């Protein structure tokens, strides 16, 4: 009563709440993008509404931020989904990394979420460790992510190019166990943790950046997920059992991939490699046997007894009582850095950059179809109504 | 460039603009009423859109205002669309009158967009010849005009309840013809000008309070419609005409309005009567030989030149110069008012009330089905994005 109007409000100023007014504008811009056919323009209904409606739409979509003021300076990635382009805003002349995910292959297999815990994490993290959101837009056929452009490449950048010793390896797998307390503290799990999605900043330190296969947890810390999903050198038995129906599991999927990738990291091989994704799947499940160290792999006792520390069968795997048992492994006992300060001493590599547009640290890439005009309304547009955020 | 989003943000501040907060959350509300149904929920895009907005749609409902926030004091008109209800808000104690509009019969009918012009007029017109509009809100079910209380009744009671001489007939004509000449002013025609739309405030002082039929003219201050509109007793030769097609008329048929009011208040009678509405309609045609005075009708010459005067054919009647030849008529020579002062003086008739809810100058009213389950989307609350306004 009388206050009210103010509660309302306040919900409406709350970049957290989706009835924002970027969520509500985005609300009206489907409605007209979704209606404006000559098919369903027969409805009095429908061509009345976008008779008044059609010039103010078009205004707000050219007033509001689009792709049209970024300079594309390099394209530097590109997944299934779409590309990671070097950009530079036009008026600030300040260089960002902005992802563009296709509406059309997004909606077309059947994935229109996986783009929400990613934009939240990286929106609201406010974490050191996850790569930070400013801009989150879009038009009829891309969504765009305008992030923190990450310039010293990603993990499997750096163990291509180097030989990478134990104190460098103990440093990337912290900064790993780090990055993933935080996204579990957000109430997350990973299940896609690869040197992939592993990259480095301007001084060498580590921030997480694909977030897509990203699932809330429940209130037991666990998930219930009936499908495979990462990368099959790291996906742990339990996500890959999963498919099979009745999947059940926590956060440990990801201590997994940790031990995955430092095996990748010392012997410079994975530890499941197989020529058939089959081949790979049937070593990973049968872990106990398939799991060896080569005889030339220089690798600590320490190192190896980590490794094998978390790749077991989730039951008693490392890190289910807590990142407490991980942090304190003697692999990890060193004279360079502290759990608490990690991120604040001098890192392995740190990157050798000409320019704001030095992307050195980026192989270079070599340069989605349209949606079909609709009989009835289907509203592909509807998924995306509140993806639109500005920092 | 930088200034687009205060520029944006300007639009959604203005309540003039289609585009304000109101509106934009019209159209999530509009969307969730209208997709929400097992049928339509079978669409992926549908069914997943709801999952995420439902919740806060029903919230935000409750949150604003509502039908519930009044106490009906009494039902005091019923027109084919809905009834005018005397009512008491609940936590200002304030009675204001509040009209309710079928959203099932003025879909029904195809009436979907005759009250935009009486939500702006009342809004925005700022007149006090029109009855002004605090609170435009909706439901499922009904619109909702929350607009003041004109407790003295309209002109058809008191010309029910009273002899009226030329001294009262003068005044009224007055101000119907300030009033009109406001609408004009505004760019808009009446259409349905007659005593039952023309109401008396807590003085005695005219405001027109019905706007259903009015038509927003073009640079030449002409319409064109193919429609007959307007009350039988009352309508001009012109848009009588108009519903055989080629319909081209200007603000003058409300000049013919108010010679058949004008008429009526003096003789008793209105000047076209016939018990068939084709013999209403034939005798305003043939208005040069069926418009005669009764021998013991009261009336002067000037009032009779008056009444002439507006009941002809457009192309020669009153008002075709503007509203000075109008205003300057030797029916209006008198000593209680000037144009630029009759709102300030005494009303011929004052209304005796003894509380605010007195509704004595209102007979009794003696105490809509609902829309169809849609197969595919319809889509039937669209034409009402929009109406919500708080003043
Ligand atoms: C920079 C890059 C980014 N993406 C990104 C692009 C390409 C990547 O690697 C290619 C393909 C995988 C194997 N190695 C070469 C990795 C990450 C982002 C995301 C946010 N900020 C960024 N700044
Ligand atoms: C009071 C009344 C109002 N409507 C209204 C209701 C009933 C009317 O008359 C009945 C039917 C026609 C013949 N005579 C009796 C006229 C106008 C409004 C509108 C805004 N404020 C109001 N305050």
């Amino acid at each position: 009563g009388a206050s009210r109007q103010r509660k309302l409000e306040a919900l409406i100023r709350d970049p957290r709440s989706p009835i924002n007014v970027e969520s509500l504008l985005d609300g009206l811009n489907s409605l007209v993008l979704d209606l404006d056919f000559p098919a369903l323009r027969k409805n009095k209904n429908i061509d009345n509404f976008l008779n008044r409606y059609e010039k103010i739409v078009k205004k707000i979509r050219g007033l509001q931020m689009k792709a049209e003021d970024y300079d594309v300076v390099k394209v530097i990635g590109r997944g299934a989904f779409g590309e990671v382009q070097l950009v530079r805003h036009k008026a600030s002349q300040k260089v960002y990394a902005m992802k563009l995910l296709s509406k059309f292959e997004m909606i077309k297999r059947s994935d229109s979420a996986f783009f929400w815990e990613e934009r939240d994490i990286m929106a609201f993290a406010n974490s050191p460790w996850v790569v930070q959101l400013f801009y989150a837009f879009q038009d009829d056929r891309y969504l765009y992510m305008v992030m923190e452009y990450m310039p010293g490449g990603d993990l499997v950048n750096l163990m291509s190019n180097y030989d990478v010793p134990e104190k460098w390896a103990k440093f990337y797998t912290a900064e790993v166990v780090l990055a993933l307390d935080a996204i579990h503290s957000m109430g997350l799990i990973h299940r896609d943790v690869k040197p992939d999605n592993m990259l480095l900043d301007k001084h060498g330190h580590l921030k997480l950046a694909d977030f897509g296969t990203c699932m809330k947890m429940d209130e037991t810390g666990m998930v219930h997920c009936d499908t495979a999903v990462g990368t099959p050198d790291y996906i742990s038995p339990e996500v890959l059992k999963s498919q099979g129906g009745d999947g059940f599991y926590g956060r440990e999927c990801d201590w997994w991939s940790v031990g995955v990738f430092l095996y990748e990291m010392l012997v410079g091989d994975t530890p499941f490699y197989a020529d058939s994704l089959v081949g790979t799947y049937s070593k990973i499940m049968d872990h106990k046997n398939s799991l060896c160290f080569p005889e030339d792999a220089e690798i600590s006792k320490h190192a190896k007894n980590l490794i094998c520390a978390f790749l077991t069968d989730r039951e008693v795997r490392l890190g289910r009582n807590g990142v407490e048992e991980i942090r304190q492994h003697p692999f990890f006992k060193n004279d360079q850095w502290h759990w608490d300060n990690i991120r604040e001493t001098a890192a392995p590599v740190v990157p050798e950059l000409s320019s704001d547009i030095d992307s050195s640290n980026f192989d270079d890439i070599e340069d989605v179809e349209t949606f079909p005009i609709p009989k009835a309304f289907v509203g592909n547009q509807l998924p995306f109504i509140g993806f639109t955020y500005y920092r």
